[PDB]
């Protein structure tokens, strides 16, 4: 399937141990699609100072698309050192590894895989 249906734990960006998926923009993006597959990805919502608390690259999940069965449609772009792998909508928010971090919420997604 080119689209899958997930619901992804909102952490907060304190509680978050480990703060991105590698050290390359092509890593990170890997790491991200293989972290979603095995259900083992969080998003953080981005507000004022969460980024600085991550590390780069930076994955973001951005709207793809105006949200089938209350999934909004979403598309992976990185960033680092300013400059996107990526054009897409508004960002959803920033994915990390999910380690047993407690959620505050679940966000609903359709991913382009």
């Amino acid at each position: 399937k080119t689209h899958v249906q997930l619901s992804l734990p909102v952490l907060q960006v304190r509680d978050v141990l480990v703060r991105g998926f590698g050290d390359s923009v092509e890593e990170v993006l890997s790491e991200a699609r293989q972290h979603l597959k095995d259900g083992t990805c969080g998003l953080v919502e981005v507000e004022k100072g969460v980024l600085p608390q991550l590390e780069q690259p930076y994955v973001f999940i951005k709207r793809s698309d105006a949200a089938p069965h209350g999934h909004v449609m979403v598309e992976l772009v990185a960033e680092l050192e300013g400059i996107q792998y990526g054009r897409s909508g508004e960002t959803l928010g920033v994915l990390v590894p999910h380690v047993g971090e407690i959620p505050v919420a679940y966000r609903k997604v359709l991913l382009r895989k």
